[PDB]
C-alpha cells in the first residue's frame, strides 16, 4: 500500500492578523449555542481551503483587500461570527454577540499555483502556514469564531483558507455561509439567503504517514466480502477495514469495548415536521456509533466489522419524518477513549476571480477519506493516518496483509 509523500515546500510571509468587525454596529446580545453544536465531539474547528487561479483583468484589484472589506459587511448579517463563545451558567455555551471581530491574516507566498502540481488535490503542501495557527486561538471558547487567510501567490492567483469554531456551523453551513461572502464579495448588499439564528429550536512519539488506496484494491475489498453486504458505501467499506486494522493494530484488551463514530449530515436525509428556517445554520449532525469487543473485531472477518457499520448508519438514520429534536440527537453520553472517527471527504464560491480551481478542506483515531486520482490515473482513496511508530506499523501490516489477500484471491 502506497505512502503518498508532500514534495513541495515554499516560504511564507505573512502580516501581523487584523481584527475585523462588522462594518456597521450590529446587536448586542446573549445567543445560545443548540444542543448540537454544544456537544462533546463537535467542540472543535472545522477547516477549509480554496485555490483561485490569476485573472488578468482583475489586476487592479487587491484579493485580500475586496475579500477583507467584504467580511466586514458579511458579518454585518452572520454578526454572531464576529462574538466570542463561553460558558452559560451549568454547563451550556453561549455566543456573546459584542463585535469583538474575526481574524484575518493578509499573506503572499513565494510559490505559484502551478508548483502545486496538475491536479490540486489534497492532501496540500504547507498548509500549517497558508492558514496559521496564531498563539492563543485554538480553544473553543473565548477565542474568534472565524479565521480566514488570503495569501496571494507569484503568479498572481492566491489561496484563501478559513478555520470556523465548528460550535457555529458545519460542512454544509459553510457552504452557504462561504457563498454568502461570495455575493457581498461580488457587489451584492445582501446575502441570497438571509441567515436566521434559532438554534433553540434543538434545544431542550506519534508519527504520519498518508496512503492511496487504487480503486483496484477497493474492488478486490469488495469481492472479498458476504454478497448480501457487498453492495455498501466504499466510505462503509473502508472505514469497516481502518476499524478492524486500527483495533487488532493497537493491541488492546480482547473485552475493550471498540467504538468507530462518524458525521452523518442530515440537513436533506429527514423531513421536517415544521420544516427547518430558511437561514439556520447551525450544526445538523448525526453520529453513528458503530461498537464491539476488541476480540470480535479481530477474530471475526472483515464482514463482521462492515456489517457492523452498516446497522450503525442504518439505526442512527431509521426514522426519516419528525421533528428535529426527535430526530436529530446529541452523540449519547461521553465520548468514549477507545473511539476511533472518520470522515467522508468524498461528496461555486466566487469573490471576483471566478470559481475556485480546487475547493475542499485543511489520543483516539481521527482520519479522513479524501478522494485523490493518482498519478497514471487512477481514482482512488487518500487517507491521513497518524499513530504512534508501534501502532502505526502494526497499522500497516494488518492493512497490508488484508490487501493482499482481497485481491490475491
Amino acid at each position: 500500500m502506497a505512502e503518498i509523500k508532500t514534495s513541495l515546500t515554499f516560504t511564507v510571509r505573512r502580516r501581523e492578523p487584523e481584527l475585523v468587525v462588522p462594518a456597521e454596529p450590529t446587536p448586542r446580545e446573549l445567543k445560545l449555542l443548540s444542543d448540537i453544536d454544544d456537544q462533546e465531539i463537535l467542540q472543535s474547528h472545522l477547516a477549509g481551503i480554496q485555490f483561485f487561479r490569476h485573472v488578468p483583468k482583475m489586476r487592479n484589484k487587491k484579493p485580500a483587500t475586496v475579500i477583507k472589506e467584504a467580511l466586514a459587511k458579511f458579518l454585518v448579517f452572520y454578526y454572531p461570527f464576529a462574538g466570542r463563545v463561553r460558558e452559560g451558567p451549568s454547563g451550556k455555551l453561549m455566543v456573546d454577540c459584542s463585535g469583538q471581530g474575526a481574524l484575518f491574516i493578509e499573506a503572499e507566498a513565494d510559490v505559484t499555483l502551478s508548483q502545486f502540481g496538475d491536479p490540486l488535490q489534497p492532501p496540500f503542501p504547507c498548509v500549517e502556514e497558508l492558514l496559521y495557527n496564531v498563539p492563543g486561538t485554538s480553544g473553543i471558547i473565548d477565542t474568534p469564531l472565524l479565521l480566514c487567510q488570503v495569501t496571494h501567490l507569484l503568479c498572481g492567483g492566491f489561496i484563501f483558507a478559513f478555520r470556523f469554531n465548528h460550535t457555529m456551523t458545519d460542512a454544509q453551513g459553510l457552504t452557504l455561509i462561504m457563498s454568502a461572502l461570495g455575493e457581498i464579495a461580488r457587489g451584492a448588499k445582501a446575502p441570497s439567503i438571509l441567515p436566521v439564528w434559532q438554534r433553540e429550536l434543538l434545544c431542550s512519539d506519534m508519527t504520519q504517514k498518508s496512503f492511496f488506496i487504487t480503486n483496484t484494491e477497493i474492488s478486490a475489498l469488495r469481492r472479498h466480502v458476504p454478497t448480501h453486504l457487498q453492495k455498501c458505501t466504499t466510505f462503509e467499506l473502508l472505514t469497516a477495514c481502518i476499524w478492524r486494522c486500527h483495533t487488532i493494530a493497537l493491541q488492546p484488551d480482547p473485552k475493550e469495548e471498540m467504538h468507530m463514530i462518524w458525521p452523518v449530515n442530515v440537513r436533506n436525509k429527514f423531513k421536517f415536521i415544521p420544516p427547518l428556517p430558511v437561514g439556520y445554520y447551525g450544526n445538523l449532525l448525526a453520529f453513528p456509533d458503530a461498537v464491539s469487543t476488541a476480540r470480535d473485531l479481530c477474530n471475526k472477518p472483515l464482514g463482521y466489522a462492515l456489517e457492523l457499520v452498516m446497522k450503525a448508519r442504518y439505526d442512527v438514520t431509521k426514522k426519516r419524518v419528525g421533528s428535529v429534536s426527535d430526530l436529530v440527537k446529541p452523540f449519547k453520553g461521553p465520548v468514549p477513549a477507545r473511539h476511533a472517527i472518520v470522515s467522508d471527504l468524498t461528496r461555486t464560491v466566487d469573490y471576483g476571480w471566478g470559481n475556485p480551481a480546487f475547493v475542499g478542506p485543511a489520543p483516539g483515531l481521527t482520519t479522513y477519506l479524501i478522494p485523490h486520482t493518482n498519478n497514471k490515473g487512477e481514482s482512488g482513496i487518500v487517507v491521513p493516518i497518524r499513530l504512534p511508530s508501534g501502532v502505526l506499523d502494526r497499522f500497516v501490516k494488518e492493512i497490508n496483509n488484508m490487501l493482499t489477500q482481497a485481491q490475491k484471491n
